[PDB]
């Protein structure tokens, strides 16, 4: 039925072609202290963000899920301005990053007060059923993240909170996996606490190339995402070549009703402008919102995937996920 | 001669009685993502902050150094408003927190671009010689922090940057030590890179009770601080009893020209409001800006310390430090 976007509630029928994981705004926790050399280009950032939405709208996309966590400069009103100008639908999130690239100390401190997991739940409920700050916007998904090879104590507080929240709300859960680890464990641990696998998207699965690992995850009946198309050389991540050679294994075996695709782009960066060093800067030349529809998809056809199947992924699956 | 406060440059002669370490505003990194339940009480916070300044002004304090790091919600314009209303002098900082209660990922990421330590220097120079963001305020001190028993790789980038900045500027360095560790190592590592010990305040020394350790540190000719008076029972911290019994050892042995005192208070908290749990909330009942002048000081007299000596600590030392 209905899904909360930044422009208030929307019928899931009208979601349409959907990218599951892209950032308009993103900054690594700590960017706020580099304000002096990295002040936020308020009205140019908006100009770039609308550039990316119009760039997405023209390949038939009607909906983006933006899972930018609360500590990476999530900005729902900004996003609201973008949708108001483009008509694109934008679903935002409620969540923190993970230990390795998040902001532990604050909730670490409350953990000592004994109230952290309640506070995270209370925050999740608030942002899902009341609205984010005074923006009036509710998050449409819960963002979760785990570390490499571990779901830390701190992360588990959020997983628990997240599972208990979803039971109270029916919110979709979207997750981050670190370097192709902890897919199954994530699914397992959320299902243990009463989350519903049909309302769960294990993310960054494209970060493992052994399809055995994906199947172990799909077996929970959760959705999985290859949401990092375009990112190469970094994090130890595999090439777009590996992804497709890993993606195709799961398509012929008819799992497409559990797979969705994205790029995990950052269209505007918070903090100090930077430019990638020259080894790095050519491997990730393809990391942009165009990448899938002009490259990844044609490649998929040449290896024989029905356009019907893809529609399950970009339209059916997301419509399914949110209902 | 001159020191940069939030109200522009000021003659060091007019610093006067000085608290070396107190926060008006503070939040643990991550507080920004708890915005919905923890929105910043803009104009009440200002009302509380002026309460604390007026409360400090009446025990003769004319100057506070507020070392709130860039990632813990440092707010120089806010501070500026406080001084403009009270006439108090407020010197702010340029720094990041340490790894355990800091926000590593952002500078961690730049470390991979190969430019982090330059960027930290460039940030330090900017905030010391040009101004913080568009506030026009320059930091008067550099804030540095290390972990328990370790000065991590990440922290050393900032120490190096900090030492090279001070050489270019003459800025005072103020530091944080974790649980009474790394005093000497900090001094040693800064002196190695050309920092001047007479422009350095090793902080949280009151976190070690073995005076042997302090002397090892004082031997570098750096200043040291017992800046956590009132914080008891927490972090592994020692009682105000231990501090004084540790402080007195260094006074009779005539080091007072290297010691200064504070409380390290947080007069307004960013993030979700909270009550300290029932055990904790008793031990730290004394953690407030009044604590020193009404309690710690009388206690010091009864054990026979000349008011002249104290003046070296609250007036002479700081005046010395900044010139
Ligand atoms: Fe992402
Ligand atoms: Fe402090
Ligand atoms: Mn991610
Ligand atoms: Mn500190």
């Amino acid at each position: 039925e209905m899904v909360e976007t930044v422009c208030g509630p929307v019928p899931v029928e009208q979601l349409g072609k959907t990218l599951i994981h892209e950032h308009f705004l993103f900054g690594y926790p700590g960017f706020q202290g580099d304000v002096t050399r990295g002040t936020f280009r308020e009205d140019e950032s908006l100009r770039v963000a609308v550039e990316a939405a119009e760039k997405m709208k023209r390949h038939g996309i009607q909906t983006v899920v933006d899972p930018t966590p609360n500590d990476c400069g999530r900005n729902p009103a900004f996003l609201r301005r973008v949708a108001e100008e483009t008509g694109l639908n934008i679903i935002c999130a409620t969540g923190y990053y993970y230990n390795g690239e998040g902001a532990p100390p604050y909730f670490q401190f409350r953990r000592l007060l004994g109230t952290a997991e309640d506070d995270i739940y209370d925050m999740f409920m608030a942002e899902l059923t009341e609205g984010i700050a005074d923006t009036g916007i509710k998050a449409g998904v819960i963002k979760l993240a785990s570390s490499k090879g571990r779901i830390t104590e701190y992360e588990k507080m959020f997983f628990r909170a997240a599972a208990r929240a979803q039971k109270e709300t029916g919110a979709v859960i979207i997750t981050h996996t670190q370097e192709g680890t902890m897919g199954p464990e994530q699914a397992a641990y959320l299902l243990e606490h009463g989350a519903d696998p049909k309302k769960i998207v294990i993310g960054h699965m494209c970060g493992n190339t052994d399809p055995d690992y994906h199947r172990k995850t799909l077996a929970y009946g959760v959705y999985i995402a290859f949401d990092r198309f375009g990112i190469q050389g970094m994090v130890g991540a595999p090439t777009d070549e590996e992804r497709v050679r890993t993606l195709l294994a799961l398509l012929r075996d008819g799992y497409e009703k559990q797979i969705m695709l994205s790029h995990d782009t950052v269209n505007v960066w918070l903090g100090r402008p930077f430019t990638l060093p020259e080894p790095f800067a050519e491997m990730m030349k393809n990391w942009h919102v165009e990448h899938l529809f002009v490259n990844i998809i044609p490649a998929l056809k040449n290896e024989g995937i029905r356009d019907e199947v893809l529609e399950q992924m970009f339209i059916g699956n997301p419509a399914a996920l949110f209902s």
